[PDB]
C-alpha cells in the first residue's frame, strides 16, 4: 500500500523498467556464483594429494572469481546508470513545476526548505533505487542460501549453535544503548559548561571592574567539578562496557570456531567443512549491515517520496484563462475586492479605486498595514476571491497572465542581478521578438549606454555568481534600461530610489519622466518625492483605501492630522 | 623533542604518575591474557575426544577469560579515573589563568576561540591520555607477541602467506582514495547546484515579472545535466571500485584459510593450528584501527598542547606596581600621552589635559576617532608606554591597579547583567566588607528598592541565564546603585542614558546628582544632556585634545564651523 506512490513516482519516468529488472537478476546470478565459491574451494582443498591437479581447481576458482567480478561489475554500472537517469528525469519535473506552477504566495513559505527537500529526497530515492534495494535483495538471497548449504553440509551440530550464537547480540546491543546515552548526556553536560564559559567571557568588563573576578572562578570551578563528576560515572559504566563486550565476542568466536576444530580432531565429516564454514560464516555476517540499512532508509524514503509527491501536486494557470489582450491601455479599477491570503482571517475588506489610463498614481501605506498585500495584488500573484481589479469590463480574468505581464515593468527596492553577465540582463527582454541587434542602441536611449561607458566588455563583463562588486545605483539603472526596453506600456513600480541621492535619482526621473509621458505608471513607495510627480495619490490604512485625488492641495489637508501622526511616529 | 612541552603540561598537575604506570602494566597483561587463549583453545582441540578432561579444560578456558574480563575492568576505571583528574587540574589551570591574569585587551583578540581551545582541546588530551596511548601499547604488543606466536606455530607456511597478502591492502588503498576523490567532486556539484538554486528562489518574482518562467527553467536543466554527467563519471568509476574490493578481499580471506585447511588435511602439522591461527589472525587484524588512530590524534594531541601552552603564557599584574593609596581624590592629568594598541601605528600622538577634582568632565569624540580608546585608556585597561596618564604625583606609577579599581563604579548602557538573582547583581561587590545587610537600605537611598518595589522576591528573583525579561533602563539603574555601593569617591560614566526617554534619563541623572555631586565624575558619550552638567568639556579629533573650558559660551563658538559639520554629518 505504502509503495504505491514510490511506484507512481519512478513511473513518471516510464522506460526504465527492463534494463533495472536485467540488474537485478544479474546481481542475483552473482550473490549465487558467490555463494558457489566456497564449495569449489572445499572441493580443492580435499583434493590434497595431487597438487598439480590442485592447479586445475586454482585456475577453476581463478575463472569463477573472475566472472564473479564482471557480472557484478556490470550489474553494478548498470543500476547506478538506471538510477542516474530515474534522479534526473526526477530533478527535471521537479525543477519544472517548482519554477512555473508554485504561484508567489507558495515560494514565500519556505525558500531554502524547498531546496533543500528536493535535493535531499532526490539523493534518497537514488540511494534507495540503486544500491538499498539491490543491496537487501542480494543480502536476503545470500544469507538464506548460506543457512541452507550450511545446513546440507554440516549435519546440524556447528549450525545450531551458530544460530544461538545470536543471542551474543541480545546481550551486547542493549548495553550498547546504555553507553550511546552515558555518552549522550556527557556531550550535553560538555555543551552546558561549554554554553556557561560563552557567557562568562565576553562580559570580562564587567567582571574586572566588578573586581569579583575569583568569585567567577568558583562559579567555573563547580562547572568543571560538575563534568568531573559526570565523567567518573561514564568511566564506572566504560568498565562495564569495555571489557564484557569483547569477552563475549571473543568467547562466542572461540566456541564456534572451537566446534569446529573439534569436529575436525573427532574424526567427524569436516575439513574442507570447517574451511567452507568459516568462509560461509564471513559471508553470512557481512550482509546484515546491509539489511538494517536498507530497513531504516526505506524509512527514511518514504517521508522523502511523500514530500516531493506534495511539491509535484500543486498547480497553476498561466493562459488557461483565455487570450484575449489587443491594447492593454484603459483606466483600471479596483470594485469591492476584499480577499488576502487565506479566507478566513479577511486580511483585505471591500477595497474600491479608479485610476485613469496614462495617468501617474502614488501609493502611501503604513509599516504593518495592507502596502504589501496591495502591491502584490495588482500585480496578481493572488488570485481574486470576492473583489474584482477590472481593467476594463473585467478582462483581467479573461486574457492571459503572461500577456498582461509582458505588458508591464517592475522594479520594487533590489531587484538585483539574474546572475550572469549584463547580456542576461538585457535578454530578459527577448519575448520571441529578439530585438534584433538594438539593445545596445535601447541602452543609449535609457541613458544606460554612457553609464556603461567604462566598457570592460559589453558580453564578458561578469557581475559573478555573488554579484557584490556593483553597487545599488547602477543595477537599477540596468533594470530601468530593460523595463524600457521590454515593453513601455505600463510601469509599477516600489520606487528603486533608495540612498543613491541627487545624481541617480535626478537621472532615473529624467529617464522616467521622458519616457512615460503618454503611458500609465503606479508608484507605491513610501517617500514624497515620486508623489509630486504623481497627479493622483491613494492611501492605505487597515486594509482600506482612505483617500483620492492631487497631491498638493490634499495631502496638505488630509495629511494634517492622522498622516502626520502617522510620521511623527515614522522619525521618532 | 616535540613531546617535551606536552610533558610539562602534563607535570602542572604533578601526582598523576604512579597510579597511570600501574594502569598501564595491567593492560599488559591482559593483553598477554589474551594471547593465552588461543594456546589453551588448541589445547583443547587437541583433547577432543575424551569428556571430563575437556570439561577441565573448559573450566580453564573460562577462568582465563574473566580473569582477562577483571584486570581489563579495573586497567580501563584506573586509567579513565586519573584521566578525569588530570583533566579537572588542567580545566581548573586554564580557568584560574584565563580569569586573573589576561588584561582586557587580550580577551577582546579572541572570545569564542578561547572557549574553543579550553573545552576541545582538553578533550583531545584527555583522550590520548586515556585510551590512545593505552590502545597503541596494547595493539602494538599484541602484534608483535600474535607474529611471534604464530611463527612458533605454523612453520613459515601460513603467516608468509598471512604477511604477503598486505599487498591486498597496498592495491586497495589508491582505489579507495580515487572513490574518495569522485565522492568529493561529485559533493561539491551537488553544493553547487545547490546554490544556484537557492539564488534562483529569492528572484522568482522577477523572474515571472519578466515573464522568463522558461529560460530559468533551461537553465536548471543545464544544471541537472552537468550534474547527471558527473552522476554517470561516478557509476563508471564506481563499478569497478567495488567489485575489486570484494574480489580481492574474499581471495585474499580464501588463499589464506584454504591454505590452513590445506596444511590440517594433508597431515602437516596444522591439527588445532588451524583454529589458533584464525583465532589468532582475528587478534591481529582487529588492533590496527588503534594503531592507525593513535598517529592520526597525536597531531592533533601537540597543536592541542601547544595551544594551552600558548594560553598559559600570557602574563599581568594587579598589585605588582605597589600599594600607596590613602584617599584617592585629586584632579587628574594628563601629560603628552602617546600610544594606542601597537607602538608603529601610534594611533595617540602628545595627549595632554587638565581635569579638576570633584568635577564632572565630558568627552565628545567622532565616530572612528580616538574616543574609544581614550575611554578605555582613561579606565586604563592599557598600560601606558610614553606618557603618562598623572593622578597623584607618580605614586599614579606605584600604587595598586586593583585598589584603584576599587574607587570606580563602571556603568555603560550596554552592560546587560551578570547573569543569577538580583542578589548576585546588587553584592558583586562583597569587597570584604560584605556590607553587613545595608543592601536593602542601600537600594532605598540609590532609588532601586521603590523601583523594585513590586518585589516577585529579594533573593529568588532570577534574571536567567540569557538575560531577557527585564528591559536595559532597569539593568542600568542597577548597576548606577551597584557603582554607588562599591566606593562612590570616582564615578566614570559612559551615559547609560539611552532610548529609556526623558521620564527615565533625567530621574537616573538627578539620582545620580544628588548621590555624586560632591565627587569626581566623567562622561564621554555622545549627546548634549550630560554636557550642561559637567563643569569642563573636552573634545577628541584624530587622537588629539582639542578644547578646553566650560560648556556653554565654548560650544556656541568652537563648535559654530568644524564640530557643526560634524553634527550635521551625523544627523545626515
Amino acid at each position: 500500500s505504502k509503495l504505491k506512490p514510490f511506484f507512481a513516482l519512478v513511473r513518471r519516468t516510464n522506460p526504465s523498467y527492463g534494463k533495472l529488472a536485467f540488474a537485478l537478476a544479474l546481481s542475483v546470478v552473482t550473490t549465487l556464483v558467490s555463494l558457489l565459491i566456497p564449495l569449489l574451494t572445499k572441493q580443492l582443498v580435499d583434493g590434497f594429494s595431487m597438487s598439480n591437479l590442485s592447479g586445475t581447481q586454482i585456475g577453476l576458482i581463478a575463472l569463477v572469481f573472475f566472472v564473479q567480478a564482471g557480472l557484478s561489475a556490470y550489474a553494478t554500472y548498470a543500476l547506478n546508470y538506471n538510477g542516474q537517469k530515474i534522479i534526473s528525469g526526477l530533478r527535471e519535473l521537479l525543477w519544472k513545476k517548482l519554477i512555473k506552477l508554485p504561484v508567489s504566495y507558495f515560494d514565500t513559505n519556505a525558500s531554502g526548505e524547498t531546496v533543500s527537500r528536493v535535493t535531499n529526497d532526490t539523493m534518497v530515492v537514488k540511494e534507495l533505487i540503486t544500491t538499498h534495494i539491490s543491496g537487501f535483495i542480494t543480502g536476503i538471497i545470500s544469507v538464506i542460501g548460506s543457512l541452507t548449504i550450511l545446513f546440507i553440509m554440516n549435519w546440524k551440530l556447528t549450525l545450531l549453535v551458530l544460530v544461538v550464537v545470536p543471542l551474543a547480540a541480545l546481550i551486547l546491543v542493549p548495553i550498547g544503548r546504555k553507553m550511546f546515552s552515558i555518552s549522550r548526556e556527557t556531550q550535553d553536560e560538555t555543551a552546558r559548561f561549554t554554553g556557561l564559559l560563552n557567557q562568562i567571557l565576553p562580559e570580562i568588563r564587567l567582571v574586572k571592574a566588578s573586581n569579583a573576578e575569583d568569585v567567577e572562578y568558583g562559579r567555573g570551578k563547580m562547572g568543571i567539578s560538575s563534568l568531573f563528576k559526570l565523567g567518573v560515572r561514564e568511566a564506572k559504566v566504560q568498565s562495564l562496557v569495555g571489557p564484557l563486550i569483547s569477552l563475549v565476542l571473543m568467547a562466542a568466536l572461540v566456541a564456534v570456531i572451537g566446534y569446529g576444530g573439534m569436529q575436525v580432531s573427532s574424526g567427524e565429516l569436516t575439513a574442507g567443512a570447517l574451511v567452507a564454514f568459516i568462509l560461509y560464516l564471513f559471508q553470512i555476517i557481512m550482509p546484515m549491515g546491509q539489511i538494517t540499512t536498507f530497513f531504516t532508509q526505506l524509512q527514511k524514503s518514504i517521508g522523502a517520496t511523500e514530500r516531493m509527491i506534495e511539491i509535484l501536486a500543486e498547480e497553476e494557470e498561466d493562459t488557461v484563462t483565455g487570450k484575449q489582450i489587443e491594447n492593454a491601455h484603459l483606466p483600471i479599477q479596483l470594485d469591492r475586492v476584499s480577499f488576502g491570503y487565506k479566507p478566513d482571517q479577511l486580511i483585505l475588506k471591500e477595497v474600491s479605486a479608479v485610476i485613469e489610463a496614462g495617468k501617474v498614481t502614488a501609493i502611501v501605506g503604513p509599516s504593518g498595514g495592507g502596502k504589501t498585500t496591495l502591491f502584490k495584488l495588482l500585480e496578481r500573484f493572488y488570485s481574486p476571491t470576492a473583489g474584482t481589479i477590472r481593467l476594463g469590463d473585467e478582462p483581467v480574468d479573461t486574457y492571459s497572465l503572461e500577456s498582461w505581464r509582458e505588458h508591464i515593468g517592475y522594479v520594487s527596492q533590489e531587484s538585483p542581478l539574474m546572475s550572469g553577465t549584463i547580456r542576461e540582463n538585457i535578454c530578459y527582454g527577448l519575448e520571441r521578438d529578439v530585438t534584433d541587434a538594438e539593445i545596445e542602441k535601447a541602452a543609449e536611449m535609457a541613458y544606460a549606454l554612457n553609464f556603461i561607458k567604462e566598457l570592460p566588455n559589453q558580453f564578458d563583463t561578469e557581475v559573478g555568481e555573488r554579484g557584490i562588486m556593483l553597487s545599488g545605483g547602477q543595477r537599477q539603472r540596468i533594470a530601468i534600461a530593460r523595463a524600457l526596453l521590454r515593453n513601455p506600456s505600463i510601469l509599477m513600480l516600489d520606487a528603486a530610489t533608495s540612498s543613491l541621492d541627487s545624481q541617480s535619482e535626478k537621472s532615473v526621473q529624467q529617464a522616467l519622466e521622458v519616457l512615460m509621458e503618454g503611458r500609465t505608471t503606479i508608484v507605491i513607495a513610501h517617500r514624497l518625492s515620486t508623489v509630486v510627480d504623481a497627479d493622483q495619490l491613494l492611501f492605505v490604512e487597515k486594509g482600506e483605501i482612505t483617500g483620492r485625488g492631487t497631491h498638493h492641495e490634499l495631502m496638505a489637508s488630509h495629511g494634517l492630522y492622522r498622516d502626520f501622526a502617522e510620521q511623527q511616529l515614522k522619525m521618532n
